[PDB]
């Protein structure tokens, strides 16, 4: 009866060193031992890089151990926001774990001597989206509590209006990118597999060595045309300058760690084609790589003589002239959408932009309509209806509309998620095939020239059957009829919709409104009833989980920080993560400056519920679910009372949302009757508590408003750290 | 990027001469490369006894390099009507080839040393139905084009009246044949059996050494009683005779090689017993097989002195006066339905029959209503439910009745195809086992005499599933329903039918109307159905297949040789048959000495329409489905503009419709709106055919009537032929 909670990076990690204790308390009161697990960037890199560490400094592979553990039927995990780091968070990481005496090895950027590249090598398991996909061995079930929905209908937030007028749309391609040459099959058996390029020369180049395909795995060969996506930026730049709307682009460099930055580069590239020709040799030997953006090009000509670096920035802000506006991430500082592809990322700009009435900002401060460039059309078209609808309708109503459950499919790397190793810059025209090893037979060849993005993903057959049964689960124990959004004009979903089409009779069917339609018609389908206060759940593939999950709930709730996460694992166990977005920077700005916290800790009060009602149903541990059912009116009482923390400083804190929580908790133990025991046992306390309420408020209030010593910053001090997050000692004595 | 098309024999072989050089021209347009596949009979023995021949006089093994090629996804033959070689044929194409200094052996008849065995084997690969066993890894898709029945409802084909007085109908066994004592099982595990005889003295006799059996097989322990068969036979010929109607025999000698000569050798051997019986000991030792016809006994007694062959054969007519009347191949010549068991094909005889009103030909050369004595009664009474609706409904009007198309399980040696080489006359009375090697499991027990027909017929699990899946297929696509034509008292059909159950819940039949009928019933709701004009797919077994694509075409169109014959290759990829029937050598013989080939170039036109229709899918090839319907409706205009080839020398023919044919595949691209680039490309072409359309056809019609010279028959010279077949100046010289 274990259940492993993660410590993680920046504001989650700092809620928890005040929050971990009160679980503690709650959960051994079940014979359930919560245990922590390090998995912070500065613990990775220890975990890593053991090899000058005493044996005290060492740590245990903790994802590594995670990951092991998703194989056992009992496991279970609350998976806090963690970071995935950048270059510069890797840096400042490594930095800090120097200076306090953990001899780990600096990252070389371009590596000197060859010793270097081993080392750099093993760095880059740390960078990154690199957690993810290690504990991702189940389906995602990710839905708004109805606590949080009926919360949302009494506190309606700000939506801005759409007009009917509104020039925003999605520009997408129609040819030559991955949808519109995509080749796809099932596997029919075993085999072990090569990714070879057969070039016009007659040299066959081996981008992939080898990777073993089980049966029924379902496997693509898709390809973005380099000639295509630039005659595509040529003509959407020149349409958005001749009808005078702003230009934007929506991609995901952040995760789609390979293809994304060579579609974000190119953008910049044809953007400011007579620049980068004026410059084109000072560039090259600069080693300016503008796929990370155009924050890049400003590092490399910083160094340079006052006169050049100026004379490069002004044929920069001379290219403007010719072309259209840029969006922009800081208007002030003059930071736009081109500055870094980590600023805006397509699964949260989107629903922001829509959110806000089909806007993004300008360079004049102006929020302005845009053509919201999503150059991959797999994924966009869905945008687009939605854009179309509210045109039609409106925004959206957050006190009458309904909901958008999701069930998706991402289990074991599944599909693009998994597929960035297996991802290539083409290096000349050829021909791209995947070939197996035992019989030289070709399973599925493709055209492809030189800049070409070609790619390889994969989505195993195991995963798939439980993401259908997943479906059947939800719809029948909430009443929702259920749509699997697969297109019929695209191989991957074609070769999804026949395994469906078998797995859905697999099961019991009887009551239950399950039918399959394509994206674009779900979508259409699915707003269609929203908007009538009707309820639909979205069983998605990989891409479509992560941003639907964003999008419908930025409409109803505001944020995706309020919700479930709930990944039921195929090995019997469960994962919870209590966060989809980051882990708040600048909530640790304010919380060492002076002393407040506002990182909302709500996420993870559900997923412990959810963490401990699934004890109870696993195990037959019946004080399980009394605590969780304890925690479900708890947490509801949290919202309903208004005590959830604020963002202005001196006002109640993540803290002081954590004492009223743990209050209410107690209260729900002590009036409920399903357990005599339990009952008697949190009575005092939850008196106590109750009691001493204005004392200990009071203290947790009293002390904000002043620079606070946590000893770090992506390794505080624990002796620290606890003194800060737990400053109430009439609160701590209690228990 | 190619397609294999067949130079076969006779005279499809002929008009290909003329046809090559002209869906080149037009197939290069398409980046596909047709290339050649010869397997002519000649072909066939080269390819066998290469021992004898010098290194450029060897050919490869292109059969065997087809039955390699199925295998491969890419796939794509048009397959031409071939010589299934009867003995007199090879002979003659041995003959033709030693002429020409191929030193290949005298095919041995009655081989005198051990060595004559070994070639006469040699050569009995190339006998009979060599080709389609090999050729056909995949299943029967067989249809009236839509073109071609619009026709035959303007021009409607001359069709004989049913009196509701015919006394004609199917005379068949009632016990003892195949279907009243079969056995039939799925074989659940991978095993290899044996084909035994346990004997009366204690003896076992193997017939079949070994057999390897897949697990999810359908095999069949099925015998025809020698007693119960002559018993059978002896009723109906006096029957016959003593209702006054005229004798008729139907059965498949030509493919059933085995079975069948026994069945019909019954037939004469009691229809004839009084000469048989006083002339036994001399037929005996002449070693006159009577299961060759009576062409056998005619010619082991034509070298007999004149008074003792006259003697013989006036014992025969001396038969003929107690007995009935005997249909008559040709009553001029006096050739009989007994003179040769490949004159009377049962899948071609039988809707002969029925198109003529029920009507056949006897001695004084005029209709008379038959008994159609067809032996086993397992896809014969098939035929009598539609004499029986003829009888009360008169003739069918092609003008508005439905289409029949057939989707027929073949795949594999499927069935009866498959039994040849496992099929044995009974040697003496004893049990018939089929057994186990490994273990000595007795699988299938059977009770059987001396002189009975004993086979094991095998069908595997994949060719049933791709059936299955074909017949959902094809209902998708049309519209129309599809009827299962299996049996409940057939064990066969029974172990078929639970097959059939479990594979179409792996499919998408929603809107679909699909049903399962015995044979009889099955066969009474099509007809019920296509004589209002309602249509109906028959997805049937293999010898059905073969029936029904003659019976139904023949009545709907007057002719079998007009219509797709689609077989989707399970490896993915397709073959095309051309036509079902003979390679006409009739027509070869007008050609030779009058200069006029009367052949329809029909089902090759539109087995090319269909091969570049899978083209595109397959491949993503937008140019060749461009190609596809500009011949579909070339192929259309031909047959609307009445422009087939005559019958009568010095009119239009086979060299003139294929001009006609290439001047409308032009001029529909000369005029077609989705590819610009092809529209202009045979711009100039379809002018120049359309400027000389009058000079060559008068070329083309003045070389007729001359005899020419094509260097031989059986392998004809290609410079000569090719002489022969383009002998057209202007439109040669046009390309
Ligand atoms: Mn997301
Ligand atoms: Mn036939």
């Amino acid at each position: 009866p274990t259940i492993i909670y993660t410590l993680t990076d920046e504001a989650p990690l700092l809620a928890t060193y005040a929050f971990l204790p009160v679980v503690r308390k709650f959960a051994e009161a079940a014979g359930i031992d919560v245990k922590t697990s390090d998995i912070s960037v500065a613990a990775r890199i220890l975990a890593e890089f053991g090899d000058h560490l005493t044996e005290e400094q060492r740590v245990p592979d903790n994802l590594g151990e995670l990951g092991a553990l998703t194989q056992d039927p009992s496991a279970n995990i609350i998976k806090l926001p963690n970071i995935s780091a950048s270059v510069p968070q890797l840096l400042a990481a490594i930095k800090e774990l120097q200076g306090k005496g953990y001899n780990v090895p600096d990252y070389p950027a371009n590596p000197k001597t060859d010793d270097e590249k081993k080392i750099k090598d093993r760095y880059a398991k740390i960078l990154g989206s690199a957690v993810n996909p290690v504990l991702r061995e189940g389906n995602s079930d990710r839905r708004a509590p109805k606590a949080v929905k009926e919360y949302a209908r009494k506190h309606p937030h700000s939506m801005g209006e759409w007009s009917q007028a509104s020039r925003t749309h999605v520009a997408t391609m129609k040819t030559g990118d991955f949808y519109h040459g995509e080749k796809s099959m099932t596997l029919d058996r075993d085999r072990r597999v090569k990714m070879v390029l057969k070039t016009k020369s007659g040299e066959e180049i081996v981008l992939k060595p080898e990777v073993k395909l089980d049966a029924g795995d379902i496997i693509d060969s898709m390809y973005m045309s380099k000639k295509a996506l630039i005659a595509f930026y040529e003509e959407q730049i020149e349409d958005a300058y001749k009808t005078g709307v702003m230009f934007s682009l929506h991609v995901k460099a952040t995760m789609m760690k390979v293809s994304h930055p060579i579609v974000f580069g190119h953008a910049v590239k044809v953007f400011y084609k007579d620049a980068f020709a004026k410059h084109e040799k000072l560039f090259d030997e600069l080693g300016v790589n503008v796929n990370n953006g155009l924050s890049d090009l400003y590092d490399k000509i910083e160094a340079l003589p006052a006169s050049q670096r100026e004379e490069i920035i002004e044929d920069l802000h001379k290219c403007h002239e010719h072309r259209p506006e840029l969006a922009m991430v800081d208007s002030a500082k003059g930071i736009s959408n081109f500055h870094s592809p980590s600023d805006v990322i397509v699964d949260a700009s989107m629903p922001a932009m829509i959110r806000l009435g089909g806007k993004m900002y300008g360079a004049d401060g102006r929020t302005k309509d845009t053509k919201a460039v999503n150059p991959e059309s797999t994924f966009s078209r869905m945008y687009q209806e939605m854009i179309n609808f509210c045109k039609t309708h409106g925004q959206f109503d957050p006190t009458t509309m309904g909901t958008v459950p999701n069930v998706g499919l991402m289990a074991q790397k599944a599909e693009e998620y998994g597929s960035h190793d297996k991802t290539f810059e083409i290096p000349e025209d050829g021909v791209a095939d995947i070939v197996d090893i035992d019989t030289g037979e070709v399973l599925l060849t493709q055209n492809v020239e030189e800049g070409d993005i070609w790619r390889m993903p994969i989505v195993k057959d195991a995963p798939i059957r439980d993401w259908v049964k997943l479906a059947v689960t939800r719809a029948r124990l909430s009443g929702m009829p259920v749509v699997f959004w697969l297109d019929t004009e695209r191989p991957h979903e074609v070769e999804l919709r026949k395994k469906v089409k078998e797995y859905l009779k697999d099961h019991d069917t009887e009551g239950l409104k399950i039918q399959i339609m394509p994206q674009v018609w779900a979508m259409r389908y699915t707003l269609e009833r929203v908007v009538r206060g009707k309820d639909t759940i979205a069983a998605t593939g990989n891409i479509l989980r992560d941003y639907l999950t964003d999008l419908f709930p930025i409409l109803e709730l505001g944020t995706s920080a309020k919700m479930l996460s709930i990944v039921p694992l195929m090995a019997g166990g469960g994962l919870y993560e209590t966060g989809a977005g980051g882990s708040a920077p600048k909530h640790v700005h304010q919380l060492v400056e002076e002393n407040h916290l506002r990182w909302d800790s709500l996420g993870e009060f559900l997923a412990l519920g959810a963490s401990l009602e699934d004890m109870g149903n696993k195990t037959g541990n019946e004080k399980a679910k009394v605590l969780a059912k304890a925690l479900d009116t708890a947490t509801g009482k949290l919202l309903e009372e208004n005590k959830s923390p604020s963002r202005r400083t001196g006002e109640l804190d993540n803290r002081g949302s954590q004492f009223y929580l743990s209050l209410f908790w107690a209260q729900a133990l002590a009036e409920q009757t399903e357990d005599a025991e339990l009952a008697e046992r949190f009575k005092p306390l939850a008196k106590a508590l109750a009691e001493q309420e204005e004392a200990i408020v009071s203290e947790l209030n009293s002390v904000q408003g002043k620079t606070v010593d946590i000893g770090g910053y992506y390794y505080p001090d624990p002796e620290k750290t606890s003194e800060v997050m737990r400053p109430s000692k009439t609160f701590n004595t209690t228990l």
